[PDB]
C-alpha cells in the first residue's frame, strides 16, 4: 500500500526532477556551434647555434587550429639530382644481387648498383637527391620552445540564440594581454597560452614530446546556459595528447615529417636542403551547445510529465490491485 | 464537456499534423552526409608595382575548403642571420639593464646589449633575422582583391539513400562558367563567386575586412527531401565573419600570420624575405540532411499516433469524469 | 481473439528485442569520440627524368589527415615579372580593342595592347609572370605513384568509458611494418596503405585519376562494443571518391591546383618556377560510437519496456472489447 506512494514520489521526482529540472526540458537547445579560431605563436629560439622565430619553427604558417611548432631537426644541406649510396645501414650491400625490389624505400630509386658509403660499410646505390640522409647521432631539441606562447582568438556564435562570445572579452585590453596568466580554472579569458603550460595540462614531458614529436588537443568547451548571465558563458579548456597510440607503441614513438627548402644557382642547377622535422601539433578543438527558455519546451515538456506520471500511477495502481 | 472534443482536436493535430507532417516522422532520415570540396581561385592584382596571381596571394594552395586571400602585406626583405636593434618603440631603451626577460617577444633573442636604432631612438639589440620588420607607416591594401573569383565544387552524398548531388550540375557548360550570375536564392549552382560579392553578403566592407584582415565562413547547406523531385534538392548559401569577436575587441582586430621566402646565395649564406600576410580567409563548411519515405517509420510512427491520441483522450477523459 | 495474443507477442518482440536488445538500450552510448591521424607517405618516381621523393610530390608536407599526391604537372621556369603574350589561343587578337574587361582570367593584367605571341597567332598582351604557361600537349603522370605507401596512425578514445585504441595494435613490430599486406577484412591493423590499393578500393582507375586528379576519400569507423573483447574493438576502412561530381561533369573533371618555387638572383631579381599540379587528394575520416553495460540504463529500459508493453495490451484489450 504505501508502496504506492512510494512509486508516485519516485515518478513525480524522476519526471519532474530529473528529466524536467537537471535536464532542462524547459529549454529549447542549440547544439550548432558556429566557431572560428585564429592562432599566433611568438618565442625565439636557438638551434644550430642559428636564432629561429615564427617563420622558422611554425607550419603551416596561416594561423589555423591546426599547427605544428618544430622542436627537432635532421638537416641535410644541399642536396641535388644525381647518385649515391644509401646512408643507413638498413641497406647494407655486399651483392648487387641484393639491391632489388625487396628493399625498403629510400631516398631514391636503387640503380641495381653497389657502391662503398664508407671504408668499412656498402651499401645500395640510388638516384635522387644526394647524398641522403644520415640519422646516426641524435640531434638536440630546441629548450626555447618550452617558453613559447599560442594566442588563441576563438569566436563563437549560437545562431538560433543570436548569441555570440569569445575567450577574449570586450574589455581585454593590452596590459592584459601583457600580464593576464591563463588557467582553465582561475583566468579562462587569457588568451596567451604557454607551450610548456599546455604539454604539462596534457600530462607529457616536454622534453620527451619535445625529442619525439607529438600531437596535443586543446578542447574548448562553450556549454552556455543562457537563461542564466552573460558572463555566466565561459569557455571551459581542456587539454590531452591525441596521438595516444604513440607512447604505447615502439614502431612509431612520435610525430614527424618531411619537407625541403627549395634553392638555385646562377648556373640554373637546382638545389635543396632537406629537413626532417620533430615536433608538437596543436588541434584546437571548439565544441558547445547552449539552451534558452522557450514557452513551447515548457508545455510540451509539462504535459508530457503530467501524463507520464499519470500513467506511472495508472500501471502501479493496476499491478497493485491484481497483486 | 466540449473541452473534451477541442483536447481530442488538439492532440489529433498534434501528433498527426506537426508530429507526423510536418516532421516528416514517416520519412526515414540520413544525417552522415558526405561532403568534398574543391577550390580554386583566379585574379590578378596590382600590389607593390608588382602583378600578382593566384600563386602569389592564394595560401595554403592545395585549393582546399579553407584557403587565405593576401589583401595586405608589410615585407622585409633580404634578412640575414646576425645582430641588430628592434625597431619599434616598445622596445625603447636607455641603459641596458632595461633590456631584460620583461620585454615582450621580439624579432630575435635579446643580447642583454643596448643600440641606437636611429639617432633619435635607441632601442634593445636582437639576435636574429635582420633587419627587424618596421611598422611604422600602414601598407595599402590590393584594391584589385574585390574581383577575384572563387570557383567551388562541392560533391555531396546522402549513402544510405545512395543519393549524389553537387553544385556543378550535370548539364553546366563552359558558357555558363563564362557568364553565370551567382546568387544564392535565383542562381545556386553558378560555381563562380565574387570575392566582393561573398564579403558583401557575410556583411562586411570590402576595404576594412582587407585592411585588418578577416575570416569569412561559406555555409552550404543540403536539405533534401529525397520524396520531391532531384532538381528540388538544391544547395543554400548562407555567408557571415567566423573572427565575430575581432571587431568587438581593440587588441586584436583582425587576422594576419608571417611566413618567410627563403634563399641563398652562390656564396651558401641563407638570407629571407619576410611577409607580414594580411587577408580574408574563406571556411566552406557544408552541413546537409536528407529524408526519404521508408514503410517501416510509416508503421511505426501511425502507430504510436494512434497509441497517443489514445492514451490523450483516455487521460482527459478520466480527469474530466473526476473533475 | 488470438490477435490479442499476436499483438501481445509483437509487442513483447518488439519493445525487449529489437528496442531493448537490437538497439542495445541497455547500454551507455559515447558518440564524442576523440580521433587523431598522422600520415606519411613514401615512394620515389621519375618524372621529367627526375627523381622525386616525398618532399617532391606530397603537399602539403606536415602528415595530416589530408594530403595530396602529386601525380602529373605542367611546369613554367624561370618566370620573371614583365609584359608577354597569353600563351592560350582562347586569348587570340587581332585588334587591340578585343584586350577588354570581357577577357577571361588570365597569367597578369591586361595592358590593352595586342601583340603577336607566334607567327601564326596573335594574342592579347599581360603585365605579369612571364612567360604565360603553355598547355598545348598533355604532360605524362608519374606511373611509379600507384605504389607509394600511405602510412597512417590512427589514435582513438572514447573518453566516457576512458577506452583508447589505435589502427597500430600493441604487439606490432617492425617485421610486421615491413610484411604486413592490408586489407579491410582480412588484416585491418596493417598500417601502410598501397596507394593504389586505395585507388581501387575507392572504385577508380589510378591511370585515369592521377591524369585528372581527384579526391579520394579514406573512412576509417570505430564501432565497438566494450561489453565484447577488447580485440573486439577493430576499425572498420571505407574507401571512396569524394569530387563525385568531377566524374559527370564535362567543364571541371578533376582536381588540381598552382603553387610557385620562388628564387632570387645575386643580381636580386625575383624569378619563379610556376607548378600546376595534378594530384590525388586523401581525406582520412574517422567516427565511431562506443557501448557498455550500465545499469541505470538497464533499469530505466526495462521499466520503459514494461510500461509499454502493459499499454500496448491495455489498448488492444480495449479496441477488442468495443469492437
Ligand atoms: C615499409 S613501407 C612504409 N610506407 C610508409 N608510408 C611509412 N611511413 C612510415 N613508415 C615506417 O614506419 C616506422 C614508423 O614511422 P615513424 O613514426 O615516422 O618513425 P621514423 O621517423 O623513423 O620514420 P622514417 O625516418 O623512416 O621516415 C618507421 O620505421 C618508418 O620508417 C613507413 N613504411
Ligand atoms: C605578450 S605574449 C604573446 N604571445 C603570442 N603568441 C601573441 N600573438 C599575438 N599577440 C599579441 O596580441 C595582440 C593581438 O594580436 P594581432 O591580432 O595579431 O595584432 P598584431 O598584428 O599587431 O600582432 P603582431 O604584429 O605583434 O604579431 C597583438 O598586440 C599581438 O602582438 C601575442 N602576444
Ligand atoms: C570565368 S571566372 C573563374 N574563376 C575561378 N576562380 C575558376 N576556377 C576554375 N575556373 C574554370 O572553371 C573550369 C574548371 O576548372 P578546373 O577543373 O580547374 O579545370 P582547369 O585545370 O582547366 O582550370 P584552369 O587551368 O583554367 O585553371 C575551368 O575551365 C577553369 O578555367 C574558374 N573560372
Ligand atoms: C622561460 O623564461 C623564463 C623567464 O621568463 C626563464 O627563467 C626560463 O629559464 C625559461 N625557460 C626555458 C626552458 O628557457
Ligand atoms: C570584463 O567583462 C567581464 C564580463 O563578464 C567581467 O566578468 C570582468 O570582470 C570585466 N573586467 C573588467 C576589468 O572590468
Ligand atoms: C651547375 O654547376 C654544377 C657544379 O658547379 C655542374 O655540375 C652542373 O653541370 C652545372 N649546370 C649545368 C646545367 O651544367
Ligand atoms: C571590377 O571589374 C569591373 C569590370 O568587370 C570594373 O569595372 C571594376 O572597376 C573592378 N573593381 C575593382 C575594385 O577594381
Ligand atoms: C539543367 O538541369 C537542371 C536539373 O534540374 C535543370 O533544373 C535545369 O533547367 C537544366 N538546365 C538546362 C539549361 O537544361
Ligand atoms: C657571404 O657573403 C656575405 C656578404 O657578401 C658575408 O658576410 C658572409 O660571410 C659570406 N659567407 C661566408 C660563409 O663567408
Ligand atoms: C610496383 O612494384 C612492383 C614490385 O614490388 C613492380 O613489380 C611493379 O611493376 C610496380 N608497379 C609500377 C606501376 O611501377
Ligand atoms: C596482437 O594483439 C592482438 C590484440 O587482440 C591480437 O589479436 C593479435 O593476435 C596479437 N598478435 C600477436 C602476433 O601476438
Ligand atoms: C637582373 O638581371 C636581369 C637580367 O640579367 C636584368 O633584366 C635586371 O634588370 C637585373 N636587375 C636589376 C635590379 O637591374
Ligand atoms: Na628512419
Ligand atoms: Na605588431
Ligand atoms: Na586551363
Amino acid at each position: 500500500g504505501i508502496i504506492n506512494r512510494v512509486v508516485q514520489l519516485l515518478i513525480i521526482s524522476y519526471f519532474v526532477g530529473w528529466v524536467f529540472l537537471h535536464e532542462k526540458a524547459y529549454q529549447v537547445r542549440d547544439t550548432a556551434i558556429e566557431s572560428s579560431v585564429v592562432t599566433k605563436v611568438k618565442g625565439s629560439g636557438l638551434y644550430a647555434n642559428r636564432v629561429m622565430d615564427v617563420s622558422d619553427y611554425v607550419t603551416p604558417p596561416q594561423g589555423t587550429s591546426v599547427f605544428v611548432i618544430i622542436t627537432k631537426m635532421i638537416v641535410t644541406e644541399n642536396q641535388m639530382q644525381g647518385f649515391c649510396p644509401e646512408s643507413e645501414e638498413k641497406y647494407r650491400c655486399v651483392s648487387d644481387s641484393q639491391c632489388g625490389p625487396e628493399r625498403l624505400p629510400g631516398g631514391g630509386i636503387l640503380t641495381g648498383r653497389c657502391v662503398n658509403y664508407s671504408s668499412v660499410l656498402r651499401t645500395c646505390e640510388i638516384q635522387g637527391w644526394c647524398p641522403t640522409e644520415v640519422d646516426t647521432v641524435e640531434t638536440p631539441i630546441m629548450m626555447e620552445a618550452e617558453n613559447f606562447t599560442i594566442f588563441i582568438k576563438n569566436s563563437i556564435r549560437f545562431p538560433l540564440f543570436n548569441f555570440e562570445k569569445g575567450n577574449l572579452l570586450p574589455n581585454l585590453t593590452a596590459r592584459d594581454m601583457k600580464t593576464c596568466r591563463f588557467h582553465p580554472d582561475k583566468d579562462p579569458f587569457c588568451p596567451i597560452l604557454r607551450v610548456g603550460d599546455v604539454v604539462k595540462f596534457a600530462g607529457q614531458d616536454f622534453a620527451k614530446l619535445a625529442r619525439t614529436g607529438g600531437v596535443l588537443g586543446i578542447k574548448i568547451g562553450w556549454v552556455c546556459d543562457l537563461d542564466k548571465a552573460w558572463d555566466q558563458c565561459i569557455p571551459k579548456y581542456s587539454f590531452t595528447r591525441l596521438d595516444s597510440v604513440s607512447e604505447k607503441s615502439s614502431v612509431s614513438p612520435g610525430y614527424n615529417f618531411r619537407f625541403a627548402k627549395y634553392y638555385k644557382m646562377e648556373n640554373g642547377s637546382e638545389y635543396r636542403t632537406l629537413l626532417k622535422a620533430f615536433g608538437i601539433r596543436f588541434d584546437v578543438l571548439v565544441y558547445g551547445n547552449a539552451g534558452k527558455f522557450n514557452i513551447i519546451p515548457t508545455i510540451i515538456s509539462s504535459v508530457a510529465a503530467f501524463t507520464s506520471v499519470g500513467v506511472g500511477t495508472v500501471l502501479c495502481d493496476i499491478i497493485l490491485l491484481n497483486f
